[PDB]
RNA sequence: GCGGUAAUUCCAGCUCCAAUAGCGUAUAUUAAAGUUGUUGCAGUUAAAAAGCUCGUAGUUGAACUUUGGGCCCGGUUGGCCG
């Protein structure tokens, strides 16, 4: 049973469909299976897109992100292909530890890898996964609101030019901040 | 500052001003005085930047690390519709 095997937890129908897709990809087999057998995800989050589609957020343990990062292209192509009406993307379950206060207090202090801002920055880096961000800008709007511009490279934006709003909605839903992307020319 | 022959200031007389049963004088002090400066001084030339540099105390010193209630308010994007 490489179905509930490859997550590493029982639920649920979405993740199981995904796992059986993984399995059907593994059955390719040779080059795909070779690096797709160790790569397991943990959970999935299906959420809205401003258009019609939904968006798959595939959560990961983050020692697997390397092999996941080697592929991403073929998993996003095949999963978007099979599970249509969707925008697929993988992400890493990064633990956020709370900020030390006088009430709450923790030994094994709190490295900056585990802080919130870093985790949020990395989430963006994985949403894009390709296309090394050229810049970030943050407008602070007079209505006390905040928006982040993320400046992308023109290379390989064709692969994700149809996912921007989904990424925006995702980051807004998880992190709570508004978002926009941009490519200089 | 007045005053050396016809003194608007001296000495008297007259007239008048202020304060008033209190007034003046002298000294010390106070704000005035941002003329001792934390607020708040100054330093080309008016008094004052060490001949210049290092340097201990001293003074000072880049940026960075997630939030419980509820109500109202209005923005700014998003869709859903145009």
């Amino acid at each position: 049973a490489p179905q509930a095997k490859i997550l590493s937890q029982a639920p649920t129908e979405l993740e199981l469909q995904v796992a059986q897709a993984f399995v059907e990809l593994e059955n390719s087999s040779p080059e795909l299976k070779a690096e797709l057998r160790p790569l397991q995800f943990k959970s999935i989050r299906e959420i809205d897109v401003a258009g019609g589609k939904k968006a798959l957020a595939i959560f990961v343990p983050v020692p697997s992100l390397a092999g996941f990062h080697k592929v991403q292209t073929k998993l996003t192509r095949e999963l978007e292909k099979k599970f249509q009406d969707r925008h697929v993307i993988f992400l890493a379950e990064r633990r956020i530890l709370p900020k030390p206060s006088r009430t709450s207090r923790q030994v094994q202090k709190r490295p900056r890898s585990r802080t919130l801002t870093a985790v949020h920055d990395k989430i963006l880096e994985d949403l894009v996964f390709p296309t090394e961000i050229v810049g970030k800008r943050v407008r602070y709007l007079v209505g006390g609101n905040k928006i982040q511009k993320v400046l992308l490279d023109s290379k390989d934006v064709q692969q994700i030019d149809y996912k921007l709003e989904s990424f925006q909605a995702v980051y807004n839903k998880l992190t709570g901040k508004q978002i926009v992307f941009e490519i200089p020319s």
